[PDB]
């Protein structure tokens, strides 16, 4: 399987200055449960605001720096590349990579955050049309989860 993995907004905001405008453990638990033991594939940029590896997973970095080279994580420089990963792969941002990959995955788990955050970077238009809604969830609101927000699963039809 080819996977999306995003938490958006209202307005499809995902990023703003290198960092996620929203704070949401469940959102964080839920990116945690699906992919431990799995494949992330991301771009330079959302990998340097983070600047570690997530632990139990492949992370596999896209850049065209041929001097890339952090401990624990794998280079790739070519979209083609992505393809001849093994196993459950899912695409982790950012925005640039969303843009290339969603035409092509198969489907996708998006956390809607029902709220607008002022954004500097985007997940791209997509049509219920051309997606099917295998799941939604809605999250639980508490103390530290204090955003309304949705667990969607899509599956391209
Ligand atoms: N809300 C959410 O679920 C998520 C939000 N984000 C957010 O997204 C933002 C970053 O997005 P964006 O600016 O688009 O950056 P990206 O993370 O997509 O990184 C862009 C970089 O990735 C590399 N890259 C992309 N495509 C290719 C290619 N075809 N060949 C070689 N290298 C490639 C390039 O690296 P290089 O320049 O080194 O060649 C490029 O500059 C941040 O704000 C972050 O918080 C990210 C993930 C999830
Ligand atoms: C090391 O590469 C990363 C690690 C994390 C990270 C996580 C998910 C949990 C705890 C600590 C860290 C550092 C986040 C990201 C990016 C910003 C993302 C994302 C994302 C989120 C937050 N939610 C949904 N649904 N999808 C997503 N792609 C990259």
């Amino acid at each position: 399987t080819l996977s999306i993995l995003v938490a958006h907004d209202l307005q499809r905001v995902i990023g703003f200055e290198n960092q996620l405008p929203w704070h949401l453990p469940n959102d964080l638990k839920h990116v945690k449960k699906l992919s431990t033991g799995h494949t992330l594939v991301m771009g330079r940029k959302t990998f340097e605001s983070i600047g570690k590896p997530l632990p139990n997973r492949r992370n596999v970095v896209l850049t065209s720096d041929t001097s890339f080279n952090v401990e624990g994580v794998d280079v790739i420089h070519s979209i083609e590349d992505i393809y001849q990963l093994p196993g459950h792969v899912f695409i982790f941002g950012g925005q640039t990579l969303f843009e290339e990959m969603i035409d092509k995955v198969d489907d996708m788990y998006i956390t809607v955050i029902e709220g607008k955050f002022r954004g500097d970077t985007f997940f791209p238009p997509y049509t219920f049309e051309d997606w099917e809604v295998a799941s939604s969830v809605e999250g639980k609101l508490d103390e530290k989860n204090t955003i309304p927000h949705t667990f969607l699963h899509l599956i391209r039809k």
